[PDB]
């Protein structure tokens, strides 16, 4: 900061800042004294402080990114030190380690001597508010898979582990608009790979229900694959809507078709439930079991009989000769 | 053209006003309505920031910031970025307020999640039974796809309160799942009483079949519990009758 | 150009590309037809697009690829070629419908997908007999119930 600034003298009568217009350069005083002034709801301007010594003002626009809350006015020839609002932003971009302390010891001044900014309103919801905007946009240039705006936001002071309020981590957010290289180098900013959302949707979970391979890829290739607390329920009703690119894609991943359902069904019971055969045995291929007791404590062969096809008992056996050679 | 930038980051409102008036002289003059796709693309990116802000603003609540983003004018019908509308988030968080405002804000009340949900079902899972209520007394339903399915493994679950609540948002709790199941014969297979009630309460099917070519007796009797099967006989004794 | 951009999935690229004025029925030296060629890469958003501008999936044989794609069982892709409305009750090397296949194949879900956009289940084959035929040959009745239920409204007819 200090290699930019800049030295000026003011006569007494001028205004330094007025309140209404935004501060574009803030100045700290190292002679003089001058005068603070907030435009008073009367009808009047009355008096605040007079800021004499090592003192700055403006600042407390930068923080609470509103309009100034006094104007200012000299009272004596000031050496005032000058710096421009745009310098100090790009400082504290690169600096923002360093720019959590500014914060936080405006505010506990601001707790200790409450005369000198505090007669205002909250400002620490108004930085939470300024994250978590920025959290919205940079799921919306997620959405959009802009790999220069979003590592430009993301290295510009954000933390790449807040997700949607929700849950949606995002690698929902590359995923569900299309986005493989910047589902990638997103994730590896370090976000966590298994950010389950709200719903409970896992990252993996999301993108097979949006359809992306490469994030199925990419995923798989970072690790914390697919994971949930039911397997067969999803598979079942995937089955049953038999959306094929749907269930080779859980499968893709691994997650097990040996599993059950609400009861003790398993995605190759609901499989023979249907009554194809090219699906049907793509679980037990996986390692699904054809001998799986029900909630009754019947094997799938019976329900294959029950629903109207002997052709499905064929293929059945013919998974099941190795467990009769091993039977 | 970086001063005016900031100029408008303070005065968000005003750079409304501002292509409010570019649209009206673009369609008055021949200056503006010359590559107007540009200027569509973007009055529907600044819209759907607005979506944002609205949606995180119900999320939090703010009727302050919902009287503030009228004034803005920002659409109360689009959900947001994710696919969730403004009705169904204010039905995941608890805000009456802010669900009735929706409402008089003529949001649809009835409308499917990203991946899918009704609000109805935001207001179940969340525990906000008064959100139901309102919603019920406007009239949405789930319209869920898989509404039997859902109603199965909830009932699997045994959460006796879920599935009051969807029987007080009005749904059939004896809908057939994707295999033709009713999830009758799953509650009395499990045995607990409560849930045959409740299955009963709202009317129960035990004339439906299922996927096995069972009926919920043949279930309730194969569990064992004599309450069971005395309420599953009268009910299915009801059915006879009618 | 819209073989290039469907092939990496672009879609703002495929639709300003395709308004440049190029041909949208650019059939390539293997006659893939673009609408095809979207078909086979698997992406949505050219989908809609090339049928937006017009010229939709065009082909010299319709049956013979439903056919290949319901033995695959890709239901993305069966979905997918009768999103573009290809048809559905055309012949294959011979007179073999896409139905006449779906008989041959078993299921209930898919099977009917096709005569609910127009298949034909009296469409006689080439030995001269009707999918019923093919269907109970194969080994499934219930199959023959699933024509039956699409041939009530045809029986009225009869």
């Amino acid at each position: 900061i200090v290699i930019r600034l800049h030295e000026e003298y003011f006569l007494p009568g001028e205004v330094i800042t007025e309140q209404g217009n935004v501060v574009d350069h803030l100045y700290f005083v190292c002679e003089g004294l001058l005068e603070a002034l907030v435009t008073k709801t009367d009808g009047s301007e009355e008096s605040v402080t007079l800021l004499g010594p090592h003192t700055s003002f403006g600042d407390i626009s930068i923080i609470c990114n509103i309009s100034q809350p006094f104007t200012v006015r000299v009272c004596e020839l000031c050496h005032l030190l000058r710096l421009d609002k745009q310098s100090f932003s790009n400082i504290l971009e690169i600096y923002f380690h360093d720019g959590r302390t500014i914060l936080n010891n405006i505010m506990e001044e601001k707790e200790s001597n409450d005369r000198i900014k505090k007669l205002e309103s909250d400002i620490v919801i108004h930085i939470g508010k300024q994250e978590a905007e920025l959290a919205l946009k940079v799921n919306s240039a997620a959405f959009q898979g802009d790999f220069y705006q979003l590592k430009s936001l993301i290295r510009s002071g954000a933390d790449p582990n807040k997700t949607d309020y929700d849950g949606r981590s995002p690698l929902h957010l590359a995923a569900c608009r299309g986005y493989e290289d910047i589902t990638l180098f997103l994730i590896q900013e370090g976000v966590d790979v298994n950010l389950k959302d709200k719903f409970g949707h896992t990252p993996l979970f999301e993108a097979v229900k949006a359809g992306q391979e490469g994030v199925i890829g990419l995923l798989v290739k970072e690790g914390a694959s697919f994971n949930l607390e039911d397997s067969g329920n999803f598979l079942c009703t995937t089955v049953a809507k038999g959306d094929s690119d749907f269930l080779k894609r859980l499968l893709s991943s691994g997650m097990n078709p040996n599993s059950e359902d609400y009861d003790h069904r398993t995605p190759l019971h609901v499989a023979a439930s249907e009554g194809l055969f090219l699906m049907a045995k793509m679980l037990v291929e996986a390692g699904a079991s054809v001998i799986s007791k029900d909630r009754w404590g019947n094997s799938p062969l019976d329900e294959a009989r029950l629903c109207g096809n002997k052709k499905l008992i064929k293929l059945l056996e013919d998974v099941k000769n190795a467990q009769s050679s091993i039977y």
